Parts: structure tokens; C-alpha cells; sequence
């Protein structure tokens, strides 16, 4: 039983050049990529991401941040969600566990270079928001039998 | 004062083709190689190794799953075998800690890429069954002033 | 606001020549190195360095430990006294938590790799034993935007 998470590379990975680190830290675990795309991320799309702080204070300022080449991604898995913002760490860096992405890579809770989806419902609408279904890529790995029980 | 554990990467380390990267985790701690062989597991082998386990409804399965290439390893530190149980992490690797081997590489139990001792009397015991005494190799580290304290 | 902390590379850093190793870790997060300098420590630095410890039993022979090449070091980051401690581990690398410093290269604490300071007040102090203010070197990292919020 596999489940797909969204996940998406902020501005700051792009511009810092870690996209493939990044990438290889999932792929390291055998989850795989399922849907892939650069874009550059516009207001409107960013409003609908965010759209569960509408109306806050910090929202034009984090909507600013985001508006940048971002690399949209969906990776699948066993408990993929919960595992990839294990793996990602606390919002904040400076309070994320060592090993995880935010810890190992960032300083700031504004910077802090990739986004996961929290649960089953947002990952459902954040891929159906970022990505058309035609986009979503099945095929199965040729390591199966190694990585799943 | 230091200790040895045994340290078997599974079939499906050998099939993710992982081998290097577990072994370099050990080494650089100062870890010492003191036994290490490529071997292929087999059912009567495995019987023994997992005796706990027997006539438990998953052992059948576990049987199936280790039956294939392994490298047995032995390990010699400080308080080795509790520190490469930490290092593995926990069995279920998405219980496990991130920064861990089983955290970094996998995503079920049933393949969680390594086995090592969970006490001084298992590590004597698997020891005595995977290698021959003549298979572990005295020798001393040339950093040990550097390693130990 | 940014801080500075002193971090030190220790004699067995050195010697199990994993220096690029540990710069890169800090290097990782978008810390600035404001500092560094190649020196062999003596015991009348390091009796003003472990000032701290005057009089204790266990002095002298951290004194002859660190009696070696060392390299001294300042970072420049946000938090990042208290983030480089967590990033160091735990005084005794069996204790340090898995992703740490200690932990993924040591076993003792005694050859722990790099020493930290502890707060704002002994950064300010080791700062100012181990390099003179003409050795401090302001300059604004290019990628300041994607690293501070
Ligand atoms: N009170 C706040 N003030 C300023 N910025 C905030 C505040 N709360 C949240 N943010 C910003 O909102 C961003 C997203 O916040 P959220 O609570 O969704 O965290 P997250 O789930 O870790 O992030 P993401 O969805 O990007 O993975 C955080 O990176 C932070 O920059
Ligand atoms: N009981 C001990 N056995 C061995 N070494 C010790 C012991 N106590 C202290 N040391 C050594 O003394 C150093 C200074 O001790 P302290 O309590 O300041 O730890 P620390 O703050 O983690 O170390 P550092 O200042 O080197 O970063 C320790 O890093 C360790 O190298
Ligand atoms: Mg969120
Ligand atoms: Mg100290």
C-alpha cells in the first residue's frame, strides 16, 4: 500500500543549486518519482496553495518569497506523507532534528527550501492544484522486490 | 576497552547496490573490519540465525527474503554493538531516526538492508555462526591515538 | 541578527584529515566563514581556552590531548552558537544524536573532533584568545537573499 505526496522545491533550492541533492535524499529511500516540472510560480497558484492562511499578515510576504522557479515534484511510497516531512524536518530549521533537510540545509522558517504536503487530503489537492493528471507518471521500479516487504 | 558485533547486510543491500556506502557509515567512526565475507544464505543457515523466531507465522517469509547474497561482517569499537544498533536505527524504518541507516535507505521491515547483534550474547552467538574463528583478523588501527582516548 | 561562534577543529580532526568534511557541514547551511587560521595549540593557550576547567583533575590530560595542530575557526549565522552545538552533539559521541558531528565520525569523549563555544559570552572570549580583530573578515554572502528570510 503506496501513497503519493507533493512536494516542491521553494525558490531558494533552485537558486542555491541543490535541486539533485535533494532529490537523491528520496530517491534514496526507493520512493519514486511519479510527476516532475519546473515552473515559475505565479501569485494566483500561490494564493490557492496557501489558501488555508488567507487573510494573515505573513501571507504577501511568504506569497513574494515564493514567487520564483520552484520545482514541483510527486513522490510515492509507503506512508510517503508522514515520511517525507519527517525527512524534511520542522518548519523552523533551527528546532529540526540533524539529518533532515531543513537542519542539514537552512537557517530560517522563511527560507527553508522545500515544501511537503501534511496529509492525505492536502497531498490529494496540492498535486491536483500543481499538476494535471496526464502528467503523473505510472511505472513500477525494478527494485520492488528489494524495497517493499 | 572495546567489543565485537556482527554486522549482515541483507540481499536487498546487495541488490540496491549499497554495500560501499554501509560499510564507509561504519569506518568512519574508527570502526575496525575484523571479519568480513560475501557469502549466499541459505534456509538451514537462517534457521539458526533467527531461532527465536521459530514456528512464528512470519518466519517462512523472513527465510524468503534473506535467501540470497549477504556480506557478513564483524565490527570491533567501544560499546560497538549498542552503537550500530543506534546507527541502524530502529527495525521499522519509519520509526527510525533520520540520520539513521534503516531512516536513510528504507521504508518497511521486511527490508531494512542490515541485521546487527542486539546484545553481547547475540553478537557471540551469530559470530560463532556465520564466520569460523579462523575468518576473524587481529590487527590495530593506525589511528587509534586519534580514535580512543 | 547574526552571531559569531568560535569552533575548533581538534588535533584529530586534523589528523583523520576530515577538515574540508566538517566545513562543508557548516558551510551547508549558509554559514559564513568570517575566520580560520591553521595553528599548532599549546598548554598556555589552552590553559586560558579550558580556563573553565582550572583546577580539576581531568585538565591535564585534556590539555595534552590538544596539544597539536588545530584549526580555529569563526561562523557567522543566525542562532549559530546554539545551532553548531547541535549540529557537534553531545559531548560523548555515544550519546550525540545520529546526524551530529560526534556521532557519525567518533567514539570517545575524548577525541570528540571539534570543540564549540557554549554561549554568547565564551564565543565572545575564544574569539578574542585565538584570533586578533585584523584576522576577522566581514563580507555579505551572495546568496544572502535565499538564506535569511
Ligand atoms: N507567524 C508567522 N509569521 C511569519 N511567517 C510565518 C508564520 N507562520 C508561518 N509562516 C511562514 O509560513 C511558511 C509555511 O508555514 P506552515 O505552517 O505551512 O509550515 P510548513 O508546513 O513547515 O511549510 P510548507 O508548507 O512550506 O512545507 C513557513 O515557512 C513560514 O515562512
Ligand atoms: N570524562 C571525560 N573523559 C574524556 N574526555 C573528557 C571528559 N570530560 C571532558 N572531556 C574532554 O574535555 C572537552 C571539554 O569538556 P566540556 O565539558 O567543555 O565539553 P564540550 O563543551 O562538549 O567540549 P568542547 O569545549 O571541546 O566543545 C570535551 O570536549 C572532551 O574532549
Ligand atoms: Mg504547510
Ligand atoms: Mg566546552
Amino acid at each position: 500500500h503506496v501513497e503519493q505526496t507533493y512536494l516542491m522545491i521553494k525558490p531558494d533550492g533552485i537558486q542555491r543549486q541543490v535541486v539533485g541533492e535533494i532529490i537523491s535524499r528520496f530517491e534514496k529511500r526507493g520512493y519514486r518519482i511519479a510527476a516532475m516540472k519546473l515552473t515559475i510560480a505565479t501569485p494566483a497558484i500561490l494564493e490557492e496553495h496557501y489558501a488555508e492562511h488567507k487573510g494573515k499578515p505573513f501571507l504577501p510576504g511568504l506569497i513574494e518569497k515564493m514567487t520564483g522557479p520552484v520545482l514541483c515534484m510527486v513522490f510515492e511510497g509507503v506512508d510517503v506523507i508522514a515520511q517525507a516531512r519527517k525527512m524534511m524536518g520542522s518548519t523552523r530549521p533551527g528546532e529540526a532534528a540533524p539529518g533532515t533537510i531543513r537542519a542539514d540545509f537552512c537557517q530560517q522558517a522563511g527560507r527553508n527550501l522545500i515544501h511537503g504536503s501534511d496529509s492525505a487530503e492536502s497531498a490529494k489537492r496540492e498535486i491536483s492544484l500543481w499538476f494535471k493528471p496526464e502528467e503523473i507518471q505510472s511505472y513500477k521500479l525494478a527494485l520492488s522486490d528489494y524495497i517493499f516487504e
